[PDB]
RNA sequence: ACAUCG
DNA sequence: CGATGT
């Protein structure tokens, strides 16, 4: 029904799918980037978006931060909630990195708490999640 | 179908 | 138009 404005929006932007990932964290209320993750050379969509979802839990953690975070992937919250991101990217020697920053969210995941709220973001009635990369 | 990525 | 996902 209403945003809630005092929270961290995050977002994937590729070049191709599967190809080159990245995602970003913003404060949703001014847009201020928050956090930027060096391109990473092949992945999927999906799994920039659970990247950039376990970031933000690490982000607020660190900072004792109880603020919910928003993204717009069906797919990602549900992987964030079953701490396992069933991703079919093949696992080989080009997609090694992006495999092994998913293991290690998972690992995190699996190794730590969070009260943080994972909402949708309802871009169909809110337009744009607020760190989409406009592409 | 729904949610995304280009 | 294509790919990633539930
Ligand atoms: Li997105
Ligand atoms: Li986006």
């Amino acid at each position: 029904e209403e945003i809630i404005w005092e929270s961290l929006s995050v977002d994937v932007g590729s070049q191709g799918n599967p190809g080159i990932v990245e995602y970003k964290g913003v404060d949703t209320k001014t847009g201020e980037v928050l956090f930027e993750r060096e391109p990473i050379p092949i992945g999927t969509n999906n799994m920039g978006e659970f990247l950039a979802i376990v970031h933000g839990l690490r982000y607020l953690k660190e900072r004792n931060s109880r603020k919910p975070i928003y993204s717009d992937s069906q797919t990602a919250i549900k992987w964030v909630k079953d701490k396992k991101a069933k991703s079919t990217l093949v696992r080989n020697e080009e997609t090694a990195l992006i495999w092994k920053l998913v293991d290690e969210a998972e690992e995190w995941l699996n190794t730590h708490t969070y009260e943080t709220p994972i909402l949708k973001w309802q871009t169909d009635k809110w337009g744009e999640i607020k760190a989409d990369y406009g592409r």
